[PDB]
């Protein structure tokens, strides 16, 4: 309840992300900074150097853990919105039920920016399953080996869809390149079906984690355990 205003322009933040899918790279820095601003004002308002502290801490934890994310090559993309989100929201009405939990909360520690990416990532597993379904209400049955892996990762469509749509061609019947990214490599097939690689962005899973948390908290991670 405590830090609400500020929940929500998080939230916007999220939404307009999730939804537009290079502007990814405005918003970010928008959220660090707005929300150290605010800090600020709060801090001189409410007179506690308490809020300040976990906020540039709250980036700064977060820029060590997204930065070595970055690196340890595999966060690849997004642990920066994690950070922005960071140094404004780190701390939010939430239940805890974990031991590590107690952990994650604490002084400085950017609780809630933390957990709302724990959450989300959760959450990202759910993903191969939506497609199996978008795929089996798509009308598309699998003939081949690498299709039924395919049935779970990937949508099938028509070039003329695929290439109306404009999607990155993931491959045909057996020939797939599970990770293709020449552009929109050739679509030369003829009127056909054709597999491509989704646009199901990690930043939703995350941005409906963001919302959550706050109910959720660390359940998730209670049950997993």
């Amino acid at each position: 309840s405590g830090s609400m205003i500020e929940y929500i322009i998080g939230a916007l933040g999220l939404i307009i992300a999730s939804v537009q899918d290079e502007i990814e790279d405005y918003i970010w820095i928008f959220l660090a900074v707005f929300g150290v601003l605010f800090a600020i004002y709060s801090s001189i308002t409410l007179l506690d150097y308490s809020i300040l502290i976990n906020s540039i801490s709250g980036f700064v934890i977060c820029f060590i853990l997204g930065y070595m994310m970055f690196l340890s090559g595999i966060g690849g993309g997004d642990g920066k919105m994690l950070i922005g989100l960071g140094a404004l929201v780190p701390k939010f009405q939430m239940p805890i039920y974990t031991s590590l939990g107690t952990l994650l909360n604490l002084n400085y520690v950017p609780t809630f920016p933390i957990m709302v990416f724990i959450n989300g990532i959760f959450f990202m597993v759910f993903l191969p399953f939506v497609i199996l379904f978008r795929n089996i209400l798509n009308g598309a049955r699998p003939k081949t080996g690498k299709e039924f892996i395919l049935m779970f990762f990937g949508e099938k469509m028509k070039v003329n869809v695929a290439k109306e749509q404009k999607r990155l061609i993931m491959g045909q019947n057996d020939k797939i390149n599970f990770f293709p990214a020449d552009e929109d490599f050739s679509k030369y097939s003829n009127n056909e079906e054709i597999w491509v690689t989704p646009q199901i962005p990690l930043i939703i899973p995350i941005t409906l984690s963001y919302l959550v948390t706050p109910i959720i908290g660390d359940r998730i991670l209670d049950f997993l355990i």
